[PDB]
């Protein structure tokens, strides 16, 4: 129902944004994604983030128009990282006793949506989002000029059969 990630330093509850998308980098039927942990210049070639800065997460970035919407400067090379952009912006919720809570029903459709592009880019039956510096394993984000660090393996550790 809810999926609460554990995050240090213990973030503001003023600090909960959107999650308007998202950085992948790719590893038969099966194909496994990872959040990828690409320097910040990484992250600026997908050009969906708004001002906060942020790793593995796109918060209060731009949003699709109507689906979700996947891009890559080459797919066949699995060094470029694909940039997912979201159509509707997924809530994180920080409480500010060191937990930023996600609804889980919603990132559930959320990945399914995501499977589903990556399903007919790639071909396979099968999407399976594996876990991941210590800046770039975690949701790294900045809010107020602080820096925050929350444990993402509960984000991404799933699979997506047809
Ligand atoms: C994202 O935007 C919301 C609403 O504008 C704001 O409350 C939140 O602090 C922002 N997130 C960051 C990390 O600044
Ligand atoms: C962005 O977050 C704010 C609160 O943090 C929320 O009111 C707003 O609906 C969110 N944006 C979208 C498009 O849902």
């Amino acid at each position: 129902d809810t999926i609460t990630l554990p995050c240090r330093p213990a973030p503001p509850p003023h600090c909960s944004s959107n999650i308007t998308g998202l950085i992948l980098t790719r590893q038969a039927n099966t194909v496994i994604f990872r959040p990828s942990g690409g320097d910040w210049r990484d992250i600026a070639r997908c050009q969906i983030a708004g001002t906060v800065v942020s790793t593995q997460l796109f918060l209060n970035g731009s949003l699709a128009e109507e689906e979700v919407v996947i891009r890559s400067e080459d797919w066949r090379d699995n060094a470029k990282s694909i940039c997912v952009q979201l159509a509707t912006s997924v809530e994180i919720a920080c409480t500010g006793a060191g937990h930023c809570a996600i609804s889980r029903a919603k990132w559930a459709n959320t990945l399914k949506q995501i499977a589903s592009k990556l399903r007919e880019q790639y071909g396979a039956k099968t999407i399976i989002f594996k876990p991941s510096d210590p800046e770039f394993v975690n949701h790294s984000f900045n809010c107020g000029g602080e820096f925050f660090y929350c444990a993402s393996t509960q984000l991404f550790a799933s699979t997506w059969f047809a």
